[PDB]
């Protein structure tokens, strides 16, 4: 009855696939309304007291297998380790845009619906980086470079990248995606039709 | 009165021309009302060229102005193949076009879509033995000599630089890009309707 | 009693174990005085692994133990395969070690030096059929199966990104002498400081 | 007698301090030995926006530089106004660095051939902390140049040139271990000059 879509969107550090999933998330709004969507961010699966947000070794990637699972058995009230607690209605399908950095782990592809890979080059990240957190916020530019360099790149080196090839989808990021931003859109209002 | 142009480009032995043959053939079992014609991009290298491979072996220039024709709605378009083809100006046109340069700057503006078949090296690098020695038993000595002499430079230096020119890459795996790509035509014909 | 590590990674099919063989000649000829040996990273394998490219099959600690006892000047030293080898200890000692791991972050410190031998994917596929199909008359369909469902996931997600540890990055190609000597070079330099 | 090095590298990875530094330590270490550094911008085209793509560089009076070079010429003047005298009477060394040393037509001018690798957020990294924490530029305009002009140039005509190099010394954010490493070999180099 109460059917249900998981689109998997990975991808480094600085990519803006939070950003981008905003972005199909008002053409899932204005085209399926009577569908639900809603935004769940792989950050909420970081363990309590986490210091590094990049690695891996931070993420309950068990209690995520869980609130897959719990999604796509037509679950209706989902706990995430956040704190958070989303309520999911069953008198609507859903689909639910998942956006993070280790999305595309082997052990996790079958609970998707759809895989994209968010890409973006190293030097295109740190720029968004820096562009974010010095030049509009401020803050220190050798420690934001810091941060960058000796924590996300070494867990974007070491387990991100090696799984960009295992989505259905990569997106190359531009200034403009507008074009790539419609074929998603196109492809997700294509699941919807079928699941409806 | 409307054209759509869609490049497909990728690697040697990535597929992308079957890719492109098997997108032909579901436009012409689904959508006959609709014209549908694949350009390839071989259609323009240069006389007698050793290096199929090779950018230089390639008349950029021409397919440039072949797409600019198609852009503007020419109804005769002619190929440095010595071969020309009419494209109707009483139906709508999609254009499907394969080859490995078709994602250099100067090309980009011309295209609806834009796509990139992306597969690592060595899985295309067994795709040409399985084809050229197992299937066509040619000799396993001059097929790798080609791929890895002449086909591998050329993609290094030339191919995959313009890989990010796309706005959409299809990992292959060893059926997926064509039900994507086929989903997209079937929106981009109803969009254009 | 002073002892040099040299660890050269490199993925399937590199050829770095030729390449270590090249080193030791030039060792053997140009220091005979010291004492020099290849040990393969191989010899760590935990018994009966079916797969020889995948990091969870290697004894790891195993070779951080033989890394600090080799520093240490140790004289014997056997490995998990059964090995023993001796290290004399009248003598000053330079031991290339050889394998997919070895410039891996934890391991780093215990190398006087660190080479990566570097070769793309299609060419590394090259090199192992043309040894292991055209020379040794093995299946091609399984030899490629091999390369791609075992030895490419293995590389892709654990060697690959340890190649930038190295000091030095070893482009390979059908004629690498400059390089060789380049090497070979920076290895007497170490002996020559180690007298 | 004569010995060339080619010492490549992206934009923004130090191969010019790195070529300075030994070309210094020629100066100081070999005085009898002539020693001249060569820097592949002395061959840009006139009123270059972009210094960083191969189509702004004269690459055909590069070769020529580098054959006159080879044949042991007294003076080869380059396209910037500068001219290197080669003495008859001495060996030479000369230190060339530069982005596109590494092409396959350049390859066999070389002694040596180097690649200094660095990723290219690290390089962006030191091209920040250099121009834009150090020498006080904007830095919105910075990135704009790296990222529009450098960065396609790099990806497109310099990173596939990279595995020509005879040896690729992988770096972070400081060229110390590949400094010591190209001095050792500059002085091999020496002592098979004498």
């Amino acid at each position: 009855s109460v059917k249900s879509a998981i689109i998997g969107i990975a991808g480094g550090p600085f990519s803006g696939k939070t950003q981008l999933c905003e972005q199909l998330l008002e053409r899932l709004k204005s085209s399926a309304p009577s569908t639900f969507s809603k935004l769940i961010h792989l950050t909420s699966f970081l363990y309590p007291n986490s210091v590094d947000r990049y690695a891996l070794s931070s993420y309950d990637i068990e209690a995520f297998k869980k609130v897959l699972s719990l999604i796509s058995q037509g679950a209706e009230k989902i706990c995430l380790p956040d704190g958070s607690c989303i309520k999911l209605p069953v008198d609507q399908n859903r689909i639910i845009l998942i956006e993070g950095y280790y999305l595309l782990l082997p052990e996790l592809l079958p609970y998707y619906t759809s895989k994209i890979f968010v890409y973006e080059d190293a030097d295109t990240r740190l720029e968004r980086c820096v562009l974010q957190r010095v030049k509009a916020e401020k803050g220190d530019l050798t420690k934001v470079l810091n941060d960058f360099v000796t924590l996300s790149k070494p867990a974007y080196d070491s387990s991100i990248h090696p799984t960009r090839e295992n989505a259905d989808i990569i997106l190359p990021q531009k200034e403009n995606i507008d074009t790539a931003l419609l074929f998603v859109s196109q492809h997700l209002q294509d699941i919807l039709a079928e699941m409806n």
